[PDB]
């Protein structure tokens, strides 16, 4: 299939990118390149083992969207494009409501103008908000996520579930899940973020390394066997092979396919420090610190549906996510090149 | 005050300018025109006594709104400008989420790169979604509503409120409101819809004037008095007082400011038939239809708060709002021209 992937040049959609060269398909990367560089895109067409054509430009600029579209005559859209950082949501609302609601609704818009009626989002599992009900299933009422970026992601999913109502033969996934950690097997792709990690791998990541002193944890009297908290990781190539299926299986077969991507269990945070302190050789250091505000003990989602309907499941495991983490970061200890 | 009402044109927004001119305020009415006629502008300049400035342009152009915002120096904007046909919302879900959402996004992006930071936002009681706990308040938690029109307004509540939590000078006012009927007491002023009216009262309008042959009344089996659902109506100048009262008491009053319109009462819809009679002279023909899948029995808003807080309250009653509705048709029976 001719492929669209925004925000192809990310960390999900990069690994996603490879993915799909590898099965052959033809690929588009739409990227702003406002959190990612130019040198992956390389790196990606070597791992693929094909060239994908890359487009420099935003999901906003409606135009350009539906130029692309027609241009290379596009099947489906993969659509990672957006912001995600929590914290800075609550601090810049508008600019996440801005790339991310009306991102996504400009490039709606042009589908719609170029005839395109496949869609593939990348959503999250914050959607289903404040549930104490765990695992989390599809079936399950989505609640009300409390930050901007949460918020943002939930309006998206409503926006395109009532564009499928009213343009019943398109095809559109809501791909929920939680931690994406973990790199390419090579060790020459991975996470590379600019700044204070604000995912704890990313940040246990950067302790090992020696780049921050220690973790801090945020409570250790939780109800879970060892009183931290419990959430849910999967391994970034593991979701980049559920997007890829996805994408594949659901093509032209109308309706709003829901589907969880995870392992189906849960880890702690002292499950996740110590998978690491393996993977890099030595005790990463950590110290305990008061419960963060809105947290729940413990949280993850079920994957049953889409192990049976798509047939896909993990095959990754927590050790191998710190592994290939730490591998990524020996090989490419300043990230990406400027 | 210096004062831009977007959809400055429409019905409730008319009806305000010339209370807010009335005022003395300087007005600033920016339209698209897409859902009202240049007509009525001099109407609005008569009633009121003083010249409004007229922009004709859309409030998803950002650039033209800091443009505006600036040349006129506004000091707090009120927003009307948006679709409400519920309707065609399912029909077009895009259409409602491009102006309401994305519009309102444009426009309070131009405010901050304007410095502007006083807001009264029309909202709608469809944030209340399906609480069966009548009558709503203030402090009821929102529901989720049913129709792309509900969620769009819903979401724009929920950017605003991030917003002035991310800026907390602003003032920003969600006006949450039923149906507004009636008109301006000369009769010169009123609603033109254009097409089948898909509210009751101008329905009940055009079958008396005899544009249409028979109201269909949905269901006559509830548990109602009467049988027939109980809804919340009120008189579009109280509404607009109500606008206008908030835009003054508020502005510079840091917060996000919730308030009800509505008279604290339901009315039956043989309520409104038989007042509409009365009003013109002769019986409304009707029959009665099966319910109208998803319609609670009884439904109204609690607007103590206003009452309270702003010292507002209603002043016009059902059977002038139907009075003022037939003077305004008998009036200009052709609505505003072209
Ligand atoms: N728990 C969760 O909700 C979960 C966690 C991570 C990622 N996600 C989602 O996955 C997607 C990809 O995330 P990621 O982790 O790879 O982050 P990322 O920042 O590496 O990838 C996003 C990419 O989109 C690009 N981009 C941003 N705004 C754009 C715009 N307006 N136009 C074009 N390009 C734009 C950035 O340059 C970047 O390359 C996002 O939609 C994100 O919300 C969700
Ligand atoms: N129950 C309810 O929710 C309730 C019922 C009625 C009205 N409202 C709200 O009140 C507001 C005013 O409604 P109204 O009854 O006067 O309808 P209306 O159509 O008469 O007024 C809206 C005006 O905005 C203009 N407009 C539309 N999109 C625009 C855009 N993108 N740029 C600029 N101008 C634009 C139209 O030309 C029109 O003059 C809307 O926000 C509506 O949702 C809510
Ligand atoms: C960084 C981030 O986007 N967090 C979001 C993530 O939470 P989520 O809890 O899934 O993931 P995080 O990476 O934020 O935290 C994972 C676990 O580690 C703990 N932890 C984290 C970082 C750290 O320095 N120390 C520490 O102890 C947390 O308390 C938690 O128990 O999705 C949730 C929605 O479902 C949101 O509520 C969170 O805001
Ligand atoms: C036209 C419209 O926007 N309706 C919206 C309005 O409903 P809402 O019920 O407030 O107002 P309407 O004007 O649609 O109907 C008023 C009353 O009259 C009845 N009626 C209406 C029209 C008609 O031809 N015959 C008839 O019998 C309705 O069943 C109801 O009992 O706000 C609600 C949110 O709170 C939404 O759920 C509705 O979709
Ligand atoms: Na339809
Ligand atoms: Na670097
Ligand atoms: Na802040
Ligand atoms: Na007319």
């Amino acid at each position: 299939m001719r492929v669209l992937v925004t925000g192809g040049s990310g960390y999900i959609g990069s690994h996603t990118c490879v993915q799909l060269l590898q099965n052959g398909h033809d690929v588009i990367i739409l990227d702003n390149l406002c959190n990612s560089k130019r040198s992956v895109l390389p790196v990606i067409e070597r791992l693929g083992g094909k060239h994908p054509t890359f487009v420099e430009g935003d999901i906003r600029n409606e135009a350009l969207m539906t130029e692309i579209l027609h241009d290379h005559a596009i099947d489906t859209v993969i659509h990672f494009a957006g912001l995600k950082a929590v914290g800075e949501s609550v601090q810049k609302p508008l600019e996440y409501y801005d790339n991310n609601v009306n991102g996504t609704l400009r490039l709606i818009s042009a589908m719609r103008a170029a005839n395109v009626k496949n869609f593939i989002f990348s959503s999250s599992a914050t959607v289903y908000g404040d549930n104490p009900k765990i695992p989390y299933v599809e079936s399950f009422p989505t609640g009300t996520p409390q930050s901007p970026y949460g918020k943002s992601k939930l309006m998206v999913e409503q926006i395109l579930t009532d564009l499928q109502k009213a343009q019943p033969d398109w095809s559109i996934a809501l791909l929920r899940y939680f931690n994406p950690v973990g790199a390419h097997p090579s060790g020459d792709m991975g996470e590379d973020p600019q700044g204070i990690p604000n995912n704890l791998m990313p940040y246990i990541a950067q302790v090992a390394v020696g780049r921050r002193d220690s973790l801090a944890i945020f409570g250790n009297d939780y109800p879970t066997e060892d009183g931290t908290g419990v959430r849910d990781y999967i391994h970034v190539m593991d979701l980049a092979d559920g997007h890829v299926v996805a994408m594949e299986k659901l093509a032209n077969k109308p309706g709003v396919h829901i589907y969880n991507l995870g392992a189906g269990v849960g880890n702690s945070v002292l499950d996740v420090v110590n998978a690491f302190s393996k993977a890099c050789g030595k005790p990463v250091n950590y110290h305990f610190a008061p419960r963060r505000e809105g947290d729940l003990p413990a949280c993850w989602a079920d994957a049953s549906k889409a192990d049976r309907e798509l047939n896909w499941r993990v095959t990754r495991t927590l050790d191998e996510m710190a592994q290939d983490t730490w591998h990524w970061q020996s090989r490419h200890p300043q990230g990406y090149p400027d």
